[PDB]
């Protein structure tokens, strides 16, 4: 149930991490739901398609898609409303990288239990909405303009596949990925690393 | 009939509005040649891979890449001979958009009648090879820039989509979903929607 | 054996154009290796997706990912010590060009002999890590600002083919292709063709 709940937290987080882009970019509420709608369901999409899972989930499961487009709605509304109340992006995608780093291997996982294949995937699931998010924004992206993000992800990955190789359950495995993953990011942005 | 005819009006369309944007950029014969190549076939192969399609039909069906090539080196020598003449790279991109939401809406709809697939991946098939156009040109793409824009595209998918649920004959359907996204597109360039 | 040794030139090669891209671009080390990483792989990555194999070689067979980081660690750590020696990114890039095209048209021609997707997938196996690398730079891509770049992937990929086609030994057919993949690009950039 934890693998369910993680999906809905890192649609909705990535959703308003793209819906922020846009509003800081001056777009208006149907462009907003474009850049928000791409960032919460791409990297489930791409991590899809590099397990051969076709057609992807993010484009058949209703409840996802529709998640995302209200996360991406709200968000407009909120800073349509609050123009001038700050604008947590790098929180929001954050919470997100957290969530799909351990969702995204667990997935991984389900495939093979690859080492390789579990720790690249579940990082390109976590790092890959912001990725499309920062490249239709035309400007270099999160992967490369902060140094510990991508790495930060890998690592993510990596401790729910080491927490299932220990035989941990999922539940505990996903929220381990999730709680080292986002830590580490506070971390980095609370101390300066980056 | 008319699916195997949209085929060809979007990959014409979209080679003429990639090898437009490529001489306004100031690219000679052979880079005209690769950015009307790359946004004639990049939408239906984006589709394909979304649905499980593969090798993709823009790789194999020897017209579909032969045409590419043809219009984009039409639009090159155009454009080399007459340099002063007007540029019309959005009406070229607002005729592929609804040949390739049309029938990128009944090749997901022949995998499956969900409404989010047909929808979502029929306005990628008709977004993908502009979108990828613009990423090459290093630049924010229409999806962000023009308001309605992808709105468009999820109009006409969506009106194929019903068309096909109302049991239209599927020449029909395809005509009509074309002829909204490029309505739609016209009433937003010549009115100032955008 | 030729096709082993030149999956793991190009992943060298491209490793080092990416991590020199990054050099330049003034990132540390983990963002080098975010980027030698991606260069290096994702032209592979992109060929298996469009030819359906899945998962990507680049993420189950440990010892290319290795290369890749191997490759680019050693690249920061050269530069790092040596900031003032010149940074041939181009030549790194056109020995991995004709290591792919090569490569990739092999990889291609085994599943089909149709002579389109095999030379556009191998020029796309070439070109595709590069393409990666200059948009999450930020900049035009070297396909579109480098007149013959594209072109001579395609050429490369092409002799591939009619060698195959000749019946010529898969050892020989892949020297030939990768010889004159990079005979055409030291002549271009030597002779500024470009
Ligand atoms: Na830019
Ligand atoms: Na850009």
């Amino acid at each position: 149930i934890v693998f369910d709940i993680f999906n809905y937290i890192g649609i909705v987080a990535f959703a308003i991490s793209g819906a922020i882009k846009a509003v800081k970019k001056g777009m208006d509420l149907l462009g907003v739901l474009v850049l928000g709608f791409s960032t919460a369901l791409g990297g489930g999409i791409i991590s899809n398609l590099l397990l051969g899972k076709t057609p992807p989930t993010n484009l058949i499961y209703y409840p996802y898609p529709i998640t995302a487009f209200l996360a991406s709605l709200a968000t407009f509304v909120f800073y349509r409303i609050f123009t001038n109340v700050g604008k947590p992006l790098l929180y929001a995608d954050a919470i997100g990288l957290g969530a799909f780093a351990s969702s995204g291997a667990s997935l991984a996982y389900s495939v093979s239990n690859n080492v390789i294949l579990v720790v690249i995937v579940g990082a390109i699931t976590a790092v890959g909405g912001g990725v499309i998010r920062d490249i239709l924004s035309n400007e270099v992206p999160l992967i490369l303009t902060r140094e510990f993000y991508a790495t930060t992800a890998v690592i993510g990955s990596f401790v729910y596949f080491i927490a299932s190789d220990l035989s941990v359950p999922e539940d505990v495995a996903l929220i381990v990925s999730f709680l080292i993953t986002l830590i580490l990011r506070i971390l980095a942005m609370e101390l300066k690393w980056e």
